[PDB]
């Protein structure tokens, strides 16, 4: 009743400035970092008026109304950006969906360059405040759909990280493994946020809805249908707002969140303990995080109340909706050792059978044996789980990324290299996830991160589509990603690209370079190799390929006028064309 004047009592003025600082840098990510301040603070000052007196002039206004009208004012620049500026004339809630609509998922953006320790550790004390919030911008108009009370966290790690690491008796030692944890972390953190935004934005929320429910009852599978229904409902409406833009209520209902589950502790989950003892902060990422509870012991089989009983028409025909859920809930409990798509899947194909019953011929009978039907869908992910993995340990994740290049380039040569590249080393990182457990954890472990990265191609393309069959793959369906994209065979349409010169010679700056950025820049010729000769190619690529290996580490170690990246660099794009 004057929102934000209630949003801002509820959760004080450093979030508050935080939170909006992250939207607009978000939406005007080709904005610079002053701009945002600046509107920022007019948006706070105004805030605090509404705290004084509800009722003065626009207090009462819808927080997007506020935002949007604020984002109307100067995006008079689209001579740098374009065409949000369309959305100006739209108005709520279509303008909005129509900004929301520009959020770059790739911008142009200079790699982020971390200066010398010192030069750092000297910025903290001179304007600490600024050096975080410049913390925030410039991660946020990066991963423009942050799930942001996370940022937030990260951000309190980050100052943590400095305010230790800068009177540390050795500064760069405390700080870096640090930053490279915090680097690391927000990558994943940013994915699978990213996946939760698609398919509420894409799908739906009947589609989330399930996803929560799933992974809510593996996680609680102490508590009853009516408590995780509840969380489910509240955890949709948290994320549908971070997703949809509405980040300040976004927060407060995460935290409101937070705070029921930890009062409502034994009713919910027993290892809530840890978690709830922590601050404010700590706590929600650490329930996001928690291991999967103690499953009660001795349970029903489900087919009594779900196969045998003589009511399942009925009751699926009244709440079908709720008699899923149920249903789902029930086989999700019971197995956290399946994937959330698998379960998934069965839920869907539980309702695709009744369907097919209930006004058909003999309900009982072609219903009868639905569990039969699942067996196959259960074990072709295991399959497909221990192949991978073997193939990980065998060839160590540089070798095994490398060889997922190959995989993909080859069976899918359309879409741009540094996208193949990305997206094939993270699904490298995911045999360093999951095969370190046993087989119970695997399963959900990879197949759940492996959605999250399929989505990442999805969103990194559909942005200039080059592909159908990613596109098609990235449409149909949710559940459905991994298969569709695992069955794909090499591009045979595919018509080979020409000849790079400039691309297949490297010049003497790669050597100042990183580990993980000398073999990134491999990875990437290694993608261009096959974008040209798909043909006859088997390992005698490994042949070229650890020759480019070699040939960089013998002219990084050659005290040369950069001599043999240049000139034996004609020698290997001639001799390569050969082999």
């Amino acid at each position: 009743k004057s929102e934000v004047a209630h949003r801002f009592k509820d959760l004080g003025e450093e979030n508050f400035k935080a939170l909006v600082l992250i939207a607009f840098a978000q939406y005007l990510q080709q904005c610079p970092f002053e701009d945002h301040v600046k509107l920022v603070n007019e948006v706070t000052e105004f805030a605090k008026t509404c705290v004084a007196d509800e009722s003065a002039e626009n207090c009462d206004k819808s927080l997007h109304t506020l935002f949007g009208d604020k984002l109307c004012t100067v995006a008079t620049l689209r001579e740098t950006y374009g065409e949000m500026a369309d959305c100006c004339a739209k108005q709520e809630p279509e303008r909005n969906e129509c900004f929301l609509q520009h959020k770059d998922d790739n911008p142009n953006l200079p790699r982020l360059v971390r200066p010398e320790v010192d030069v750092m550790c000297t910025a903290f004390h001179d304007n600490e405040e600024t050096f975080l919030k410049k913390y925030l911008y410039e991660i946020a108009r990066r991963h423009p759909y942050f799930y942001a009370p996370e940022l937030l966290f990260f951000a309190k790690r980050y100052k943590a990280a400095f305010t230790e690491c800068c009177q540390a008796a050795d500064k760069a030692a405390c700080l870096l493994p640090k930053l490279d944890e915090l680097r690391d972390e927000g990558k994943a953190s940013s994915a699978k946020q990213r996946l939760k935004c698609a398919s509420l934005q894409k799908f739906g929320e009947r589609a989330f809805k399930a996803w929560a429910v799933a992974r809510l009852s593996q996680r609680f599978p102490k508590a009853e249908f009516a408590e995780v229904s509840k969380l489910v409902t509240d955890l949709t409406k948290v994320h549908t707002e971070c997703c949809h833009g509405d980040l300040l209520e976004c927060a407060d209902d995460r935290a409101d969140l937070a705070k029921y589950i930890c009062e409502n502790q034994d009713s919910i989950s027993s290892k809530l303990k840890e978690c709830c003892e922590k601050p404010l902060l700590e706590k929600s990422h650490c329930i996001a995080e928690v291991e999967n509870d103690e499953m009660p012991a001795d349970l029903p089989s489900l087919a009594a109340d779900f196969v045998e009983s003589k009511d399942v028409c009925k009751n699926y025909a009244e709440a079908k909706d709720v008699f899923l859920g149920m249903f789902l809930y029930e086989y999700a409990r019971r197995h956290p050792d399946y994937s959330v798509v698998l379960l998934l899947r069965l839920a869907k194909t539980y309702e695709t059978t009744l369907e097919k019953c209930c006004a058909a011929a003999d309900p009982h009978e072609c219903y009868a044996k639905v569990f039969d039907e699942f067996k196959p869908l259960v074990e072709e992910p295991q399959n497909l789980i221990k192949q991978n993995c073997e193939l990980f340990e065998q060839l160590g994740e540089y070798k095994f990324q490398n060889a997922l290049l190959v995989r993909y380039t080859k069976k899918v040569p359309q879409v741009s290299t540094p996208t193949l590249v990305e997206v094939s080393r993270n699904l490298g990182k995911v045999g360093s996830k999951c095969c370190k457990h046993p087989e119970a954890k695997r399963m959900p472990c990879a197949e759940d991160y492996l959605s999250v990265v399929l989505n990442q191609l999805c969103v990194l393309h559909e942005k200039t589509p080059v592909s159908d069959r990613v596109t098609k793959c990235c449409t149909e369906s949710l559940v459905n990603r991994r298969p569709c994209f695992s069955a794909l065979e090499v591009d045979e349409t595919y018509v080979p690209k020409e000849f790079n010169a400039e691309t297949f010679t490297f010049h003497a700056d790669i050597c100042t370079l990183s580990e993980k950025e000398r073999q990134i820049k491999k990875q990437t010729a290694l993608v261009e190799l096959v974008k040209h000769k798909p043909k006859a190619t088997k390992e005698q690529l490994k042949a070229v390929m650890d020759d480019f290996a070699a040939f960089v580490e013998k002219c990084c170690k050659a005290d040369d006028k950069e001599t043999c990246f240049a000139e034996e660099g004609k020698k290997l794009v001639a001799a390569s064309q050969a082999a």
